């Protein structure tokens, strides 16, 4: 049981580029909490990738430099320090991003949300500040799909909200009104006034939830074990899941939004056809729960829009998972076996994104790891 620092697949080497790693610039590993989450966005010339990281109190935004020698941790950008309530995720808006300015999305322990322009440094807005829509952890903030002002935060009591950012407060608990009730789940208004609707899931935690691809589906997992995809515009249940044990902890599309992958408290991957609404496969290999699944839309030979496909996973027992899944897995429950199986960390890890150069991981201890793909 010790580390690795490269691993070979078909495509040949990938290899950890320790002098890409981000972290505190102290350095020190962290310890203790909240997960380590990591975010990154373009500003439409040269280096415009940015990425934003968070560890116990504070969040740091970077230039992101990829495969080549990171930028210096001494001097980030933006940093900043949070006293009481801590971060536990985060979400750029690719729409409204540009060199001067970009939105940041940040998530709380108390349940709060902050708008932060962490370039143009002239915004900062904070979104249910008396915890009175909400007094429970966010799990998951995103920037609704193609949308420049809404956006979707989750919570570990079971809810979604749905958020304006133009709009404000409010400066009382919202009375709420009725809107769809459905197998497992509620949906609510309230009667120029920020959280727009309150969506019930399932019962216990909404671990995490997912935009399809195209924006018109939404899909979530909760403490019940129950993956739940939602047809977003149009609110209503499209299909179903329920692992075997435990509850679902993340969630992912294919980049062609036909598959959903979960990953579980029995840590198990589960394929889910999105069209038959049938488990296509799962995959044993982790050790312990899995926390990030992620498709690979660089190893992957179907177009995108507006057969194989690879995806990976990594979870709290250190490990870094990589599946195919091939036309016999796809059209013949089969058993996926990972094509590499490597623990890549000292401890959980809680990031798994896969960009066109490279491949990024995080652990708890603060470390943001880059692997280059092979041949670049």
């Amino acid at each position: 049981n010790e580390i690795k620092t490269q691993f070979t697949t078909r495509e040949g080497l990938y290899k950890l580029l320790p002098h890409s790693e981000y972290s505190r610039p102290n350095r020190v590993p962290f310890n203790s909490s909240n997960p380590v989450r990591v975010s990154f966005v373009n500003l439409n010339s040269g280096n415009g990738d940015r990425l934003c990281f968070n560890v116990g109190r504070e969040l740091y935004f970077y230039i992101y430099k990829g495969v080549r020698k990171a930028a210096d941790l001494s001097k980030p950008i933006d940093k900043r320090i949070y006293k009481g309530t801590q971060p536990t995720c985060h979400d750029f808006n690719h729409l409204t991003a540009t060199a001067e300015s970009v939105s940041l999305l940040v998530g709380f322990s108390a349940g709060q949300v902050q708008l932060i322009d962490p370039i143009k440094k002239e915004t900062s807005k904070l979104f249910n500040e008396e915890r009175l829509i909400d007094k429970s952890r966010v799990t998951c903030v995103k920037w609704v799909p193609g949308s420049e002002s809404l956006f979707l935060v989750a919570h570990s009591s079971g809810n979604m909200y749905l958020y304006n950012v133009e709009h404000t407060c409010g400066t009382t608990a919202p009375h709420y009104q009725l809107l769809k009730q459905g197998e497992s789940f509620a949906v609510h208004t309230c009667k120029t006034r920020n959280p727009l609707l309150k969506w019930t899931v399932g019962e216990g935690a909404l671990n995490e939830f997912a935009f399809s691809p195209d924006g018109k589906f939404l899909a979530c997992v909760s403490q019940d074990g129950f993956l739940r995809v939602f047809n977003f515009d149009s609110v209503e249940l499209h299909g179903t899941m329920k692992s075997y044990f435990g509850g679902l902890l993340c969630v992912c599309w294919s980049p062609d939004g036909k598959y959903i992958v979960t990953g579980g408290e029995d840590d198990l991957v589960t394929v889910w056809s999105f069209v038959d609404c049938r488990v296509i496969a799962r995959g044993h290999g982790h050790k312990s729960w899995v926390s990030v699944v992620a498709f690979d839309p660089y190893t992957t030979s179907v177009e995108e829009g507006d057969v194989t496909y690879r995806f990976g996973s990594v979870g709290q027992d250190t490990q870094l998972c990589l599946w195919d899944l091939t036309e016999d897995i796809l059209f013949p429950v089969p058993l996926l076996e990972p094509l590499i199986c490597k623990k890549i960390a000292h401890e959980r890890l809680t990031v798994l994104i896969f960009l066109e150069d490279c491949i990024v991981t995080a652990c708890q201890e603060g470390f943001i790891c880059t692997w280059g793909r092979p041949g670049k």
